[PDB]
């Protein structure tokens, strides 16, 4: 998850691309 569960000032190795 992008900006919800794994913080808004961090996106994970899972969201982007």
């Amino acid at each position: 998850k992008c900006t919800s569960d794994q913080d808004e000032q961090f996106i994970p190795k899972g969201c982007s691309k």
